[PDB]
DNA sequence: TCGCATAAGCAGTCCGCG
DNA sequence: GCGGACTGCTTAT
């Protein structure tokens, strides 16, 4: 097989490299590389070296890597541009891998670990390390076995040796219920001390060392827990077997308003699965905790346990190694469906970095740019020092608050990777600058044309023609990967539909689920099996295509970050190719292209229905429109539809023969009145919207910006068995937001939009009768929780205290003395409640640590003193009237002349 | 919240507004 | 009460 990098370290002069040989076996070597790095030189010179700009380059070849280094400082101290890659292992990389790399993951030793530490005086904090580590459970992917170390004796209790046999019983038999399919996988290691735990584990890591090495809160919490217990018991050399080149460091994190410490193990790629789950689930939780992200992805129930966590090895040391294990095969299962740890390996090796540098797209499209250029013996310029600037970004059009009955939308296929692609941006194609009119010329066409010989945007930037840059180069590649998924995951999502339709018709059998590929849509052959197929096997497909969908979902949604990465690192101040006539070129061309084309739809669509300055878009934010169909509707009359389905696929149609047509006419004007390189404004239907036919639902309505929904059948052509709600902005949508409040709010929405004003308010009606019955976490509002001690004078609220700050406060204050009580981490997020008048708290609000549940010690007045009124008004009353008042109806009955009989 | 960008919404504090 | 100046937080894209 091809040979692949594992890990890549510089220590001093020498390259650590952890590979893959060509027989499938890891090996580790030490390499005294010699990095290059280059000066301009005078022309006279004969070279094959040139920077981006094909001016002549000397390449200096140095002695070892602290040479180069010191270089580049001399060169600093003389003034002038030290050229190439400074970053010398990505050098090594480029150097090694010089070809496509082809990995298998078969091959590559992916840890998952979870630590235990049983502390009576409140959280165990990892840089003290001062209790003992009594349970560690170490899955490994290779050998596809949860290795348990148990400790059975500590200062904290001497407990009995966990029963696997227990483990596997269900919890109505006095039992664990460890799943049955990893049960065979345990291989349980009891401890008489910790010392002989630690020193078995460091030998156990020492055969089975990871590369990628992951876990819940790993970095932050288990893994430097374990390397300063180890330190503290056997001293820093012992610690620091925890690295395969015995190197550690201490590494400062540091945010706006403190920092925290982890340690850096030389020789693993530590992901951390927590933080890979907050970049790519394009999800915003109430809480972060392993129980709550579990049962969100999975569905499975809270583990379930009595009294505290310091408490539960002394109490059920059975259920405290159990739920261990179980806690690090959670991260396994969130890992089959969102496929996290196999993006990342796609995308570093694609990149050729460490793997770990996937949580930086700056360094990622540093490493992919210098490997394009390298490949051209073309040479990076030097990163240099930018003072922050702002910029302006995206247009945003002003929405007539109000119900729109009929909507059609449509936006640009990955809008500024096109206008990249298009315009040809690029650091190495900037040709000069034209005289800027105001926007508004440009989008009305009244303006000069910019160039008759390049390629420009509106913002006064031209660039060449007649090659591509390495910036559209590159991210070419990356959205054609992007499309190739978003593919698999739309035929996933119309496969699902399908299920769905045959599941109104299931058959009274018994037989088995299809073996079928649903990122591939279903032939004829496969639509007739399933409509013979029984519920079970029917509803266990529809669970396959649903993860097949999350699947492609995960791999599209984060190579289109990726590449929207690229276009926002040209306007970040650490990005090698930063400038701001570039990020700005971007962004101004997006404004003039979704203005033009509003005004040449609205003009298509005045001419159709012969009418004069009647406004068919109501809406656009970035580069996306939505337009009204209620005048495309009426010239047909409702009438003559014979359902729902059959007005969507009018809509449909003619979204497809004839706006998108028109839409393609405007683009093509427009690319040729800025003489781009490549017309790329590909705007396509988004969603088709409306009440369901007959109904006295309003289909849809705007309060404002970033704030509308829309009662949505066919969605980029998955055309569904039942209409989705679109929401955007409004509070069903925000994690700030009460669950059940979300919950409620959603309903009102369902039926203003699908049913009507009576419907919403019955609904309205019996909410405020029954709220007070809610479960008190359900009706809590959640935030994060910044800057605790800047607010804090003396236990009680400072001036401008945040309303969630004084809850917090206040909880302080009421668990004061407690050594055992939960703590509101400074940063992470709180559930909050409000206070009524006269409470034993002595204030208007509580917070509390966001997952959980309130401490017994307060519960219970918590619950008494809840004000009911003050959280209906505020959550779910106060954004209601927000929606109603927009749509124009009322979500309680107004007096009429009926009432005098 | 270490980790690409800007636009823009709403909650809440403080305080004016005769 | 509401709204503006401001902070804080959270979305849409
Ligand atoms: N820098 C940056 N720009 C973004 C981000 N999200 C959206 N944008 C910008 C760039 C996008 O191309 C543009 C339109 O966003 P969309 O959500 O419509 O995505 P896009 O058109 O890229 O992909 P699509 O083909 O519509 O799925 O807005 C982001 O997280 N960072
Ligand atoms: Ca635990
Ligand atoms: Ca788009
Ligand atoms: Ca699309
Ligand atoms: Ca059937
Ligand atoms: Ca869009």
């Amino acid at each position: 097989m091809k040979e692949f990098y594992l890990t890549v370290e510089q220590i001093g002069d020498s390259i650590f490299e952890r590979y893959i040989d060509s027989n499938g076996r890891e090996r580790t070597r030490e390499v005294e590389y010699k990095p290059s790095l280059f000066a301009h030189c005078p022309e006279s010179q004969a070279t094959k070296y040139f920077d981006i700009y094909g001016k002549p380059c000397t390449r200096k070849l140095f002695a070892n890597m602290r040479d180069a280094s010191q270089w580049i400082k001399r060169m600093e101290d003389i003034g002038l541009e030290a050229l190439g890659m400074d970053d010398f292992k990505l050098a090594y990389l480029s150097d090694t891998y010089n070809y496509e790399i082809k990995y298998d993951h078969t091959k590559i030793r992916v840890a998952n670990f979870d630590i235990e530490v049983t502390s009576p005086d409140g959280f165990p904090e990892p840089s003290q390390a001062k209790h003992p580590i009594d349970a560690i459970t170490h899955y490994d992917s290779i050998d596809d076995r949860f290795y348990v170390f148990d400790l059975l004796n500590s200062p904290y209790g001497n407990v009995e040796e966990w029963s696997i046999e227990i483990a596997a019983k269900l919890q109505e038999q006095g039992g664990d219920e460890v799943p049955s399919e990893i049960i065979d996988k345990i291989i349980y290691m009891p401890f008489d001390n910790e010392k002989e735990l630690l020193m078995e584990y460091l030998n156990f890591w020492q055969q089975k060392t990871p590369v990628i090495l992951t876990g819940w809160n790993v970095e932050s919490f288990a893994i430097p827990y374990v390397y300063n217990r180890i330190k503290n018991i056997f001293g820093e050399s012992t610690a620091k077997r925890l690295s395969p080149h015995r190197k550690t460091r201490v590494k400062v994190i540091e945010n706006m308003y403190g920092s925290r410490e982890i340690i850096t193990l030389f020789g693993i790629s530590v992901l951390d699965y927590i933080d890979l789950y907050k970049k790519f689930s394009f999800t915003n939780q109430p809480s972060y905790s392993l129980d709550y992200i579990s049962e969100f992805e999975l569905n499975v129930g809270k583990l379930k346990y009595d009294g505290p966590i310091s408490k539960l090895r002394e109490s059920n040391h059975q259920r405290y190694i159990s739920y261990n294990i179980i806690a690090v095969y959670r991260v396994l299962q969130i890992d089959a469906k969102r496929q996290f740890i196999n993006l990342s390996l796609d995308m570093g090796y694609y990149a050729k970095i460490q793997i770990q540098s996937v949580f930086s797209p700056i360094k990622t499209w540093d490493a992919i740019i210098f490997n394009s250029l390298k490949e051209q013996n073309k040479v990076i310029p030097q990163g240099r020092s930018h003072p922050v600037q702002p910029y302006p970004g995206a247009f945003v059009k002003e929405p007539i608050p109000n119900r729109y009955k009929y909507v059609m939308s449509f936006d640009l296929t990955s809008a500024y990777p096109s206008i990249i692609r298009q315009v040809n941006i690029s650091p190495e194609t900037i040709a000069g600058t034209f005289k800027v009119a105001p926007l508004h010329d440009y989008i009305n066409a009244v303006a000069e044309r910019p160039s008759d010989v390049y390629s420009c945007s509106p913002n006064g930037m031209m660039y060449y023609k007649d090659r591509d840059g390495v910036v559209p180069t590159e991210i070419t590649k990356v959205f054609n990967q992007r499309k190739e998924h978003k593919g698999y995951m739309l035929a996933a999502q119309r496969n699902g539909e399908i299920i769905k339709e045959a599941l109104h018709n299931p058959n009274l059998s018994v037989d088995e689920p299809l073996d079928v590929d649903y990122r591939f849509d279903f032939s004829d052959e496969i639509k007739e099996k399933i409509k013979k197929l029984s519920a079970k096997s029917l509803n266990e497909m529809l669970f396959r295509a649903q993860r097949t969908e999350v699947a492609g979902m995960t791999a599209q949604i984060n190579r289109k970050a990726l590449i929207n990465g690229l276009a926002g690192a040209l306007g970040n101040v650490w990005f090698r190719y930063y400038d701001l006539r570039n990020a700005t070129a971007i962004t101004t061309f997006g404004q003039m292209a979704l203005q033009w084309i509003e005004r040449k739809v609205n003009e298509y669509l005045n001419e159709v229905c012969g009418t004069e300055g009647e406004a068919f878009v109501l809406y656009g934010d970035t580069d996306s429109i939505y337009v009204s169909a209620d005048k495309i509707i009426d010239k047909v009359g409702e009438s003559k539809f014979r359902d729902t389905n059959h007005w969507v696929d009018f809509l449909d149609k003619f979204a497809r023969e004839r706006m998108e047509p028109a839409i393609d006419r405007g683009f093509r004007e427009m690319c040729e009145y800025m003489n781009n390189k490549q017309h790329l404004m590909f705007m396509d239907r988004e969603a088709i919207a409306g009440p369901p036919l007959g109904s006295k639902g309003i289909g849809g309505f705007w309060t404002g910006k970033k704030r509308y929904a829309l009662n949505v059948w066919d969605m980029e052509g998955t055309r569904y068995a039942e209409p989705k709600l679109k929401i955007m902005g409004l509070e069903t949508q925000k994690s700030s937001t009460p669950k059940a409040v979300q919950k409620a709010l959603k309903e009102c929405i369902r039926r203003m939009l699908q049913e009507g004003e009576e419907s919403l308010q019955e609904y309205f009606k019996e909410f405020e009768k029954e709220f007070r019955q809610l479960n008190y976490i359900s009706i809590a509002s959640v935030s994060s929780a910044n800057n605790i001690a800047k607010y804090d004078v003396g236990g009680f609220p400072g001036p401008k205290c945040p309303f969630h700050i004084r809850g917090i406060l206040t909880y302080n204050r009421a668990i004061k003395g407690n050594i055992d009580a939960p703590q509101v981490v400074e940063g992470e997020k709180v559930y909050v409640l409000p206070l009524r008048e006269g409470n034993p708290f002595g204030d208007k609000c509580i917070a509390w640590p966001s997952g959980t549940e309130i401490t017994d010690l307060i519960k219970d007045d918590v619950l008494h003193w809840m004000d009911y009124t003050v959280l209906l008004e505020k959550t779910f009353i106060k954004p209601l009237e927000g929606f109603t008042s927009a749509a124009k109806l009322d979500y309680e009955k107004k007096a009429s002349l009926f009432d005098m009989f």
